C-alpha cells in the first residue's frame, strides 16, 4: 500500500528529518499543534523577564522555531494535496488543509488500507476531540478541564488585574486608554489582559470539545439538533458530568428512553452514603494519628475500586444524591442531607 513518505519529495523528505534533530521534538500534526500552543504561552512570558537582553535574544529564539513549524507546514499540505487527488478526489475539497494534513498523515502511518468517503468523516472527529484535549490541558495546567475549571482559571486573573490597577491607582476606562503605556506594571497589566481572552477562547473550544461528545449520545440525529438549539454551555456540562457518572452506554439509552436508571444497588447505595459519613467524621479528627490517616485513605481506595465511587471528585456525590431522590431512597438521601 502506502508508506509516510509516500508523494514526498526528497527536498522534503530531508527537511523533517534536518527541522526534528534542531527542534528535538518527534514531528507530527498534533505534535507541531502542541509545540505551537506551547510556544504561543511562551512569548507572553517572555514579554516579563525585563532584562532587555533576555526578551530581545528569547524572543527572536522563538520566532525561528515558529518559522520552522511551517516550513514542516509546507511540506505537509504538499504531501497531503497529492494524497487527495490520487486517493480521495471527490472529498478533496469537503475538507480544510489542517483536517486533510491530519487524514493524510495518519492513513499512511496509522491505518491498514484506505478509510473511504464515510470512514474519512470520522478521522477529524479524532483530531478536533485531540486537539481541544491539548489546549485546554495546557492553560489550565493542573485545573481539571471542565467549565467551572476554566472561570476559577479567569478569576485568579481578573484579581491579578483589579489589585494591579488598584496598586497603580488605575481604572478599567485607564488601562483601555492605554494611560498606563510608561509604567513598570504595564507590561504586567497586558499580560493579564491577555490571559483573560485566553480563556474566554478556551470556553469556545470546551464547548466545541463537548459538542463532539455529546453527538455520540444521541441515536436520533434529528433530536440533537434540537437539544442543541435550546441549551447553552453551562447545561451542556451538567450533561458531561451526568454521563460520566453513568457511563455512556447508560446515558444514550436515558435520553431516548425518557426513563430514569441508577448506577447503583439500594444495598450498595446504602453502604456508599454510611462511608461518606464516616470519612467527613474522621476528617476535622484533630491531631490525626498514622492509621486515622490510613484508614482515611483505606476507605477511599475500596469506594473507588469496589463501587467506582469517587469522593474526591465530589460529581459522583452529587449525582448519588440525585439518584436517591429518584428512586426515593429515604435513608440513602437523609444520610447525604446530613453530610452537606
Ligand atoms: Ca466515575
Amino acid at each position: 500500500k502506502l508508506n509516510a513518505f509516500s508523494y514526498m519529495n526528497k527536498s522534503d523528505s530531508t527537511t523533517l528529518k534536518n527541522m526534528a534533530k534542531d527542534l528535538k521534538i518527534y514531528v507530527t500534526p498534533i505534535n507541531m499543534y502542541k509545540e505551537n500552543e506551547r510556544l504561543y504561552d511562551l512569548k507572553q512570558k517572555t514579554s516579563l523577564i525585563t532584562d532587555d537582553e533576555d526578551r530581545l535574544n528569547k524572543i527572536e529564539d522563538i520566532e525561528d522555531r515558529q518559522k520552522k513549524l511551517e516550513s514542516i507546514n509546507e511540506v505537509f499540505e504538499k504531501q497531503a494535496g497529492i494524497f487527495f487527488d490520487k486517493n480521495y478526489p471527490d472529498q478533496s475539497l469537503n475538507y480544510s488543509d489542517d483536517e486533510k494534513i491530519f487524514i493524510t498523515r495518519t492513513i499512511l502511518n496509522d491505518r491498514d488500507v484506505l478509510p473511504a468517503n464515510n470512514e474519512l468523516e470520522d478521522i477529524v472527529k479524532e483530531k478536533r476531540i485531540k486537539e481541544a484535549q491539548i489546549s485546554l490541558n495546557t492553560v489550565l495546567g493542573n485545573r481539571d478541564i471542565s467549565l467551572e475549571s476554566i472561570a476559577a482559571a479567569s478569576n485568579f486573573f481578573a484579581d491579578k488585574l483589579s489589585n494591579i490597577l488598584e496598586k497603580n491607582n488605575l481604572s478599567f476606562d485607564d488601562v483601555l486608554e492605554n494611560k498606563h503605556e510608561g509604567m513598570e506594571d504595564s507590561l504586567k497589566i497586558d499580560y493579564y489582559t491577555n490571559k483573560l481572552e485566553v480563556f474566554r477562547n478556551a470556553e469556545n473550544i470546551l464547548e466545541d470539545y463537548y459538542d463532539v461528545q455529546i453527538k455520540e449520545l444521541f441515536t436520533d440525529d434529528e433530536d440533537y439538533k434540537a437539544f442543541n438549539e435550546v441549551t447553552d454551555i453551562k447545561e451542556k456540562q451538567q450533561l458531561i458530568d451526568f454521563k460520566t457518572y453513568h457511563g455512556t452506554e447508560n446515558t444514550i439509552e436515558m435520553l431516548e428512553t425518557g426513563n430514569f436508571i441508577p448506577k447503583y444497588s439500594d444495598e450498595d447505595r446504602k453502604y456508599i452514603t454510611e462511608q461518606v459519613k464516616l470519612l467527613q467524621e474522621k476528617e476535622f479528627k484533630p491531631n490525626k494519628n498514622q492509621h486515622d490517616k490510613f484508614v482515611f485513605g483505606a476507605i477511599q481506595k475500596k469506594l473507588l475500586s469496589e463501587y467506582d465511587f469517587d469522593y474526591s471528585d465530589n460529581n459522583d456525590l452529587k449525582h448519588l444524591y440525585q439518584e436517591s431522590n429518584e428512586v426515593g431512597d429515604e435513608i440513602s438521601k437523609d444520610n447525604i442531607e446530613e453530610f452537606y
